[PDB]
């Protein structure tokens, strides 16, 4: 089939499971696609979001080694746009939506939903760390 | 050129960027590879190495998002021995050596050294988020 190109943006701070799956469901939409994916800078996400424990450069150094991931943009932009759309060929932003600031895309025919998987993440597996100290 | 293959085994506990850079280097020891990596099993990891915190299942559903991976032998074992070496073709086998349990290996010319990345650990990035709380 034709190829399809997919963007995703996130943070990706202490990448695991539950980044991995969400870009390998962005990048099997269809048959034949390139997934880009936006790595958001280190100002704009504290600013807007919430703490960072990687730099923008280890963010994306981790992000190189990921199966799915055909292209990165490194910082992204923290709003997408339509500029931004057809400066880059992007056909689909897959996102997991979680007033509504993407209903423009959605209006386009352009967004694609994606899952968390709860339960993965890195904090998780420190808790868990710690569950072998009794609190007595 | 004709297709190398690679073996490459490990913990690989809380996959994190010094696990991807060696699994990449092992993967471009030659133009042509085919990498396997062998991932330990919980109890023999435990019983001869330390803890370890994500089971088996885990540790191994990580490593199929990393790009240099072309198979996985979950478990494997935890001693490499050259039926093991002829029952999947393997032509080297690599690791960071770190008496000597793999001298046969270099003495069959089968021995390719990785190294590994200090203070790239998972571990390490907690240790990033602590120095945020100052002791007093």
């Amino acid at each position: 089939s034709k190829n399809v190109v997919i963007y995703a943006d996130g943070v990706y701070d202490m990448l695991h499971l539950g980044h991995m799956k969400q870009l390998e469901q962005a990048k099997k939409l269809f048959e034949n696609t390139t997934l880009i994916v936006g790595v958001t800078s280190d100002n704009e996400t504290k600013l807007f979001k919430g703490q960072v424990v990687q730099t923008l450069e280890e963010r994306t150094e981790t992000l190189k080694h990921i199966r799915w991931v055909d292209e990165i943009i490194s910082p992204c932009p923290w709003v997408v746009t339509p500029e931004f759309l057809e400066k880059y060929k992007i056909d689909y932003v897959a996102h997991d939506d979680i007033e509504d600031i993407y209903a423009w895309l959605k209006r386009a025919g352009k967004f694609k939903a994606t899952q968390r998987t709860e339960g993965v993440s890195t904090t998780d597996l420190i808790v868990r760390i710690l569950k072998n100290y009794e609190d007595y």
